[PDB]
Formats: structure tokens, sequence, C-alpha cells
């Protein structure tokens, strides 16, 4: 018999309390952008029940209306009563924001006098990019099922399939793995779970019934259903409770879910609400379309890359290639080709994934359903780039 | 020798995302020494002049949530506006209610389920990591980040570096060799240090004082070398700090409170959580089982990821995996881990004696780190005896 592992990864969908945070941190991003392009952003977002508050660092131009961003993101997720458990009407909206400390604006921009080539980092830390080739989208296909999953089942509250649904919810997939010399070969998908909010009108057998048949069959591939797949359908029996009223969110706690499931590795830096100097966010969206270009140029089959800054210094401390044994050339010529290739200077990255553009929901599409793998435009750190090098 | 860089970073006890893990902790602590069986999900977010503690607590202690926060703020040095926040003077907002019913139900029925029974606090997923190249079985890069930081704050509170104020960052870039999967360090690339200060001192006596006290005590002189870069205060002014030059909210150093950036995540965050909360009791359960594995001489270095589903006590799914390093068969040290370890919440709570707070017991580990630690309180650092074959014996 085949050897094989199982590995577990999740997902939440925009109504989950965290990225209901996410989403609101990025529509203020969003708002900030659309009238000044060069504004500094680090928005976090809290919320609990009947309560949203926004904090943080933010310099700009703009003219926004915090409020207003806030009530707009709730009304379109679905938060519109106290029985859905956030009336995006009712909601006490705080906030506590301040202008960017000038001690860091000056050794990050110059309080905005610093040329591209010369912004430095906007803080210090470590960002990791990932490719595999086990999906079209280069992703592990743990990750995009259960991402997949818990888009469809916003999806079927939106377009009335099932009425029943409030919109707060999870999921999970366990997937049964094949180690090909080090590419990952999914066999088949081993456990489904999904818990989702609801009303007391449906049964849950209903919910079982109708999460099997309008969510999950659409999503997963026939080939990785089989009859020994176990399904864990509202588990806990209740969840009428939900969003900020059942539990509290914050922005950045959705880390994993907003890349890799598990899959590659973390530097730890949440995306949402920070503008590109925050190599958090644009540093990570280089390294995804480093790692991406290695896989989808056949250089290898699977690519893992770490970059690293330091606070008011443009260029990285570090950068690390690894193709897990699946490389077609060793892995230190594929690190020279990518520093050849991708220029990791902050203001850099910025010009060249075009990140100092919101609005049109730029960036508050990023803050659900993950930032990689996506085929939207906006995702511009989701384009290959031809790599040179000589095929043995 | 063919080499290869990894970076970790670390934040010391006056960062601001780490001063608001310590008050969730601080808030864990206080429920559990008076209700061991206090259900905690206290999220921690502050900003100038700000602290707000906001979640769902079920518990039957006699609380003072303002006197937490600002007893923690107290203990960190945030003492005055001139150091970014005055525990004494500062807003301190409540947005804490009772954990849902709808949730209470479905993992411990309303305080009623045995331990056997009880369910997974949530869904997700949770890795454990050990690695043989430091003696507590921790990657260097992280190790070093984190201890540079530790020493950070304790020049501050000596008195050996004055200037010093509560918020610090480190990060520690290491040249790595793999052998056969075994990570060996070579040498420190680079050190980075960033922290906050007073206006008596000037860029180059920081300098100085960083190399001189803080780092070279902490890094072993074999992996420093003429070469190394350093980069110490390369913003060139850090006056403002704490929660006046930056928000901070729980759970936002969830690499820096494990492996740095080796071995994986699953995303959950420690601090301000009771043990039902598998994000906690999972993660420490299973880096308990990694270390076993290493410190037994089974492997070189081993990951475990565990998973669960809200309501359900066993999980869904278990995975070891030791990098080529195994000297026995990777299902073989799965089949074991299996065998030894108790994956239930309400097992692992008691195996590890997670109900019991105060003392600190859960504020110490919501700065420098949840693993690699020999406090007789980090219990999940203690290594079990696994029962297996060795390659090298005949008996
Ligand atoms: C289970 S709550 C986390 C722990 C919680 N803070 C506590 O007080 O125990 C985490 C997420 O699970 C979901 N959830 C909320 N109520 C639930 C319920 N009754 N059953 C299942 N999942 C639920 C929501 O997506 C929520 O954001
Ligand atoms: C650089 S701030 C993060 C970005 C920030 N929110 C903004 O508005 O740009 C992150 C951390 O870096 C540190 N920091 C604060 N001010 C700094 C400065 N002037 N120089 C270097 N590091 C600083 C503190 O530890 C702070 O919590
Ligand atoms: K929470
Ligand atoms: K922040
Ligand atoms: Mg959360
Ligand atoms: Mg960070
Ligand atoms: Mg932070
Ligand atoms: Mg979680």
């Amino acid at each position: 018999a085949m050897e094989t592992f199982l590995f577990t990864s999740e997902s939440v969908n925009e109504g989950h309390p965290d990225k209901l945070c996410d989403q609101i941190s990025d529509a203020v991003l969003d708002a900030c952008l659309e009238q000044d392009p060069d504004s500094k952003v680090a928005c976090e977002t809290c919320t609990k029940t009947n309560m949203v508050m926004v904090f943080g660092e933010i310099t700009t131009k703009a003219t926004i209306d915090y409020e207003k961003i806030v009530r707009d993101t709730c009304r379109s997720i679905g938060f519109i009563s106290d029985d859905v458990g956030l009336d995006a009407d009712k909601c006490k909206v705080l906030v506590n924001i301040e202008q960017q400390s000038p001690d860091i604006a000056q050794g990050v921009h110059g309080h905005f006098t610093k040329r591209p080539e010369d912004i430095g980092a906007g803080d210090q830390g470590h960002m990791f990019g990932y490719a595999t080739d086990e999906t079209p989208e280069l992703m592990p296909l743990s990750h995009v099922l259960a991402t997949k999953i818990g888009a469809r089942l916003t999806e079927v509250r939106k377009n009335g399939t099932c009425r029943w649904l409030r919109p707060d919810g999870k999921t999970q997939v366990t997937v049964e793995y094949y180690n090909d010399n080090g590419a990952m070969v999914p066999v088949r998908v081993h456990t489904v779970l999904i818990s989702t909010q609801h009303d007391e009108t449906v049964t849950n057998d209903e919910i079982a019934r109708d999460l099997k048949e309008h969510v999950i069959k659409p999503i997963i591939p026939e080939k990785y259903l089989d009859d020994k797949t176990i399904f864990h359908l509202n588990p806990s029996g209740r969840f009428v409770i939900g969003g900020p009223h059942g539990d509290a969110g914050l922005t950045g706690r959705k880390i994993i879910i907003d890349t890799y499931g598990g899959w590659g590795a973390h530097g730890g830096g949440a995306f949402s609400g920070k503008d590109p100097t925050k190599v958090d966010r644009s540093g990570a969206y280089i390294v995804r379309q480093a790692a991406k270009s290695v896989v989808a140029n056949g250089m290898a089959r699977r690519a893992l890359v770490q970059v690293s800054y330091a606070i008011g210094v443009p260029e990285p401390l570090s950068v690390f290639v690894d193709t897990y044994g699946t490389g077609l050339i060793p892995d230190k010529e594929i690190l020279k080709i990518v520093k050849e290739t991708f220029d990791f200077r902050p203001g850099m990255m910025t010009i060249n994934l075009d990140l100092k553009r919101g609005g049109n929901g730029r960036f508050q599409k990023t803050a659900a359903y993950g930032h990689f793998g996506r085929d939207d435009p906006d995702f511009t750190w989701e384009v290959v780039k031809p790599l040179k090098w000589d095929k043995p």
C-alpha cells in the first residue's frame, strides 16, 4: 500500500468576527488610498457585542468617515440585525486613530521625502512565500478546498439557496497526501468540517443535508470524495448566536487562513490595514510572486522563499530559497535568479505591484478568502514573472 | 559547505502587542486562581492612553479587570506618557460578556461534561516542533532573538543601560547547514535590535551598549565573527514607543510565541484562553510530543500536527514528519505518539495541569515564547519516555 499522511487546513468566511475586522481595516486603507495614494495606514479593528473600534496610525490627506466605513462593511457582509450577531446601524463605533509616530515617519520615508529606491522597510520582520504544483493556482489543496467551501457557504446565503444561513461560518479540510520525491500529491479528502451560524427555522438534519449537497459537493472534485470521507456538519449542535455577539474579533488573527493553511511558513505579520511600506504585506506579496514564478517556470514543483528586513533599511537582511528537493537546478542557483529578478526594496515593491491603488474594494477583497491563489487582476502578486534559466 | 540564511525575530515584554498578550494572560491567571473551571477568552488592545479588554469570560471569580490591566502595565514599566503609556491615567475600557450558551452547551455541557467527553473548544489545527540544534530543543534563530530581547529588558531593569525604555524588538539571521535533514548552525550572519530610548543617549552610545551589554552576553562566541552584520537602532530615533508609537492587540505575535518560522503554525493564538481552547492545550501537547520524539533519540527534528472540530473530543487528524531524520519510520513514530499522548482537551488539561493559574503561571508564558523554557510551570516542556526499539540495541 501507498504511504500517505493527513494534513489539515481551515478557513473562515467574510462573516467570521476576526475576518470582519480584517475587511474593515482594509476598507479603511482603500478609502485612504482612493483620495491619497501616499497615505501611511496601520489601521487595527476589534469587535465585541454591539461595538467596533478602529485604532492605530493613519497619516493621510484623505477626508475619511470611519463610522460610515464600519457600517458599510458590516452591511455588505450581512450584519444588519441583533438576530445575526451585529446590527451595522445599532453598533457603537469607537475611534482611537492618531498620525504615524514622527520617529517612525522620519526613518521610513523621511516625512514623505524619500525616493522609492531609498524608502526604508516600515518595520523589521520576516515573510515567506510558497507555491506548489498540486493545484492550477499553485496553492495547497487543503487550503484551497477549505477556502472555496467557505466562499460557497457565503454564496448560498446571499443567493437564497440556503435561507436559514447567518453570516458567521468556518470550514476545515483534512487531505490525505502522497510525497512524490518532495512534491505533494493529493490522494483524497479524508475529513470535511463546517460550522455555520443559522436561524431557528432549520433542523440539524436539514443543515447537514444542505451543507453536503449545496456547499461541499459543488466544490470538492469528485475524484477526491469517497464513501469513507468523514463529515462533521455543525458538530456543536447549535450555532444561533454568532458574529461579534458570539466571539470577539480582531485584525490580523487569521494570518494562516490569509496565506497557505499551514504549508510553507509564516513570519508572523498580518496584512490587513497596512499600506505597502509595511513589508509584512508588500514583502509577503513579492515572495508569493517569486515562489509562484519558480514553480510556474518549471524550475521546481514546490518552493519556499524567505525575506527579512530592518526598519529604515531598504535592502533585505536575508533571502532563502528551498524547493523541498524538487528543484531542477540547485537551490543556490534559484536564489541567484530570484535575487536578479525581484527588487525587494519596499518603495520598489510598492510600484512594481501597484500597491498604492485603493478603491473599488481593491484591498477589502483580499481581506476574506485568502490573499493568494486568486485570479482577480487586482491581485498583482499572482502574475507570474518569466525567469531566465537553462533547463537541463 | 553549502549554507542558507534563516531569520527569526522577537519582541520584549514592553512591545505593545506583547503587553496585550500579558494582560490577557493576567486576566486568565486571576480567574483561574479563584475558579479553576473559568471559561476565558480575554482579548486586549491598546493605543495612545487606552487599553481595552474584551471577549467572553464565565467565572465565579471576584475580579476587577481594570486593576489587573493597570497592575500589568505598571509592572512592565508603563508608568508615564513619557514612556508610551501611563498605567494610572490611561483609559481602561471593558467589553466582557459570558461565553455564548450555544458554545458552552456543545463544548462542556454548561460545566457538566466529564473530562474524557469535553469537546474541543473550537476547530483548528496546531503544530509542535523540536530540533536537536540547542539543548532546549528549539531553533537557534528563535532562541537567540528571544534571549537577546529578554536581556534587553534585563539591562533596563538592573541599571546596566539606564537610557532604555520598555519597548524593544530583536532579529537574528543564522547561517545553517543541512545535515541529512538536521539543522546545523554555522554562524550568526546578522543581528538587529530596535529599542525605545530616552533623549540622554547618542546613537553611537546605543550601538556600543547594545553590542557589549545585550548581544555579546547572549550569542555564543563561536557563532560571532568579524563579518557578522549589526543593525543597531537603524531608524535613528525611537523615543516615542509603546502604545503611543504603535497599537497592540492580543495574538499578533504567534510566530514569536512558537518557533520563529520553523516547524509550522495553525494560526491560533495562546494568550487569554483557558485550556478547553485547543489552540493553547493542543499546541502545548504537540510541543511535548515533538520534543519527546527528539529527546528520546527517535529523530533529530520532528513536526507534529493535530486538528479538531468544536464539540468533538478526539482529534480529526494527526501527522508526524521527521524531515528524513527519524531512526524508525515516521508511521511508527505516529503510532507511538498516538499511543502515548491523549489529545482530548479535557485529558490534555489534566495531564498538563492547565487549570492552575495565579503566581503569574500563564502571564509568564506571554512574553519570551511558550516553548524552550525550563520553569516547571511550563509542564509541556517535560519529556515523556517513549517505548521503542532503538536500532543500535538488541534486548
Ligand atoms: C467557538 S468561538 C471561539 C471561543 C470563544 N471565544 C469562547 O468564548 O469560547 C470561535 C468561532 O467559532 C464559531 N462559533 C461561534 N459560536 C459557535 C457555536 N455555537 N458552534 C460552533 N461554532 C461556533 C464562530 O465562527 C466564532 O467566531
Ligand atoms: C514600526 S511600528 C509598526 C508600524 C506602525 N504601526 C506605523 O504606524 O508605521 C512596530 C514596532 O516597532 C517599534 N518601533 C516603534 N517606533 C519605532 C521607531 N521610531 N524606530 C524603530 N522601531 C520603532 C515598536 O516595537 C513598535 O511596536
Ligand atoms: K476571539
Ligand atoms: K500595530
Ligand atoms: Mg479569533
Ligand atoms: Mg511584526
Ligand atoms: Mg503588531
Ligand atoms: Mg482559530
